[PDB]
């Protein structure tokens, strides 16, 4: 692709075309429409695109939810191309594109983007959805009723997040240059008084933020954005930054069972075209190294003694119980991003004693797949109200 901006027509175009020229390993669809009839295109890239496949983890990149934050819109289109055209020629990337099913959403709020005609670094007519709402302040909140008009895009995504067993994510932003991990909101129980809101998996989230930023020359600088605040190593907790109520990152992790972190890829929210090559350049390796992380820890499926995948069962590590507990999918498989170390998973099938099953998670993988571990229970065999769970917790 070319390195200029790609409003709706041309970006859409690109996509549809990538659709044709590479149908063997791509699939484009739409999880919904803006409040303006604009399309929420997603492009999946995988060995067998179009259908989740037991074993291969699902991965996404949502970007442009803030109208005016354009770098990510463009990085995702360009990431897209990279992958299709690297497929087959570059081995490592090919091994990856094989081993995973990558879904890309270049622009969750296109009405916002289109809206601005006079580009700018700190403010604009875009950002908010067409009803002036902040799409990253519009999701259910596990901390304090975010009673607000759920918007088309917000909803489209919620359902979409339901359509697949997404394992690892990251929604792109501009306006700062840092990688923010959860929770973006908090409670004393999580340590709001220390100006920090930690997750059961703060270590994997930290490792994940660092993964991405360590690979961004500037994001790594820490002392980078002028009119903005800066961070060390380019990573930070959401709360230690700014308690964010009703954000997608928190949602994905609470109710959607997947890990999302926020990538703040540019100081200047809507930079000049001439700068994209550089933006592509200072992010390339970071997008790839991040996606690649969808293979941390273990995965597998769970069956009863008649070798039948029991879905909806709870499978989580001994001391990592989630507010809304992680269950298996319709295929009874389970995915748990974890760091190198020895674990104990408690398989608790409804109305049963939790089943122990121990696993040592390697310490360097030679392939692009998590550790596989199937569970045979020695017997036989709705999510959570989207209401502030942690509050009264
Ligand atoms: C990665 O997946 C690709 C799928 O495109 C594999 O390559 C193709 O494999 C088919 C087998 O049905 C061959 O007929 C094609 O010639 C291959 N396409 C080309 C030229 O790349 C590839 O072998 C896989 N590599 C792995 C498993 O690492
Ligand atoms: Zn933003």
């Amino acid at each position: 692709l070319d390195f200029n901006y790609h409003r709706q027509e041309g970006m859409e175009a690109f996509l549809k075309t990538v659709a044709q020229n590479y149908s063997s390993v791509t699939h484009l669809h739409s999880i919904g429409k803006s409040v303006k009839g604009r399309n929420l295109w997603v492009l999946v890239v995988g060995r067998f695109p179009k259908e989740h496949r037991i074993g291969i983890p699902e991965f996404k990149y949502v970007a442009n939810m803030h109208g005016d934050e354009t770098v990510g819109r463009e990085l995702l289109l360009h990431l897209i191309d990279y992958l299709v055209t690297s497929d087959g020629k570059d081995p490592e990337i090919t091994n990856l594109i094989n081993s995973t099913r990558i879904h890309i959403m270049p622009s969750m709020n296109p009405d916002g983007f289109e809206a601005v005609k006079k580009p700018d670094c700190y403010y604009s007519i875009g950002r908010e959805n067409y009803n002036q709402y902040d799409l990253n302040r519009n999701f259910p909140d596990a901390f304090e009723y975010n009673n607000v008009s759920r918007q088309p895009e917000t909803v489209a995504v919620m359902k979409w997040l339901k359509t697949e067993t997404f394992v690892l994510s990251a929604n792109l932003h501009g306006g700062a240059l840092v990688a923010s991990y959860p929770f973006d909101n908090g409670v004393q129980a999580t340590g709001a008084l220390y100006s920090r809101s930690l997750t059961p998996d703060d270590d994997v989230f930290q490792y994940l933020a660092h993964t991405y930023a360590s690979r961004n020359p500037n994001m790594k600088k820490g002392d980078e954005c002028k009119n903005k605040m800066n961070f060390p190593n380019g990573v930070t907790n959401g709360y230690s930054w700014y308690p964010l109520q009703g954000g997608m990152q928190d949602y994905n992790y609470i109710w959607a069972q997947c890990f999302e972190i926020t990538l703040e890829l540019s100081c200047c929210k809507y930079p000049r075209e001439e700068k994209l090559p550089s933006f592509w350049n200072n992010n390339k390796a970071s997008l790839i190294e991040y996606i690649k992380q969808v293979h941390l820890g273990v995965k597998g499926q769970v069956f009863d003694q008649n070798g039948n995948p029991l879905p909806n069962v709870i499978v989580e590590v001994q001391d990592r119980k989630h507010i809304c507990p992680y269950r298996t999918n319709k295929y009874g498989e389970y995915y748990l991003l974890l760091l190198p170390g020895s674990y104990i998973i408690n398989v608790t099938v409804p109305g049963h004693d939790p089943h122990i099953t121990k696993v040592i998670i390697p310490e360097k993988s030679q392939n692009f797949s998590a550790l596989k571990k199937d569970i045979l229970l020695p017997f036989q065999g709705p999510s959570c109200p989207m209401i502030p769970l942690y509050r009264n917790l």
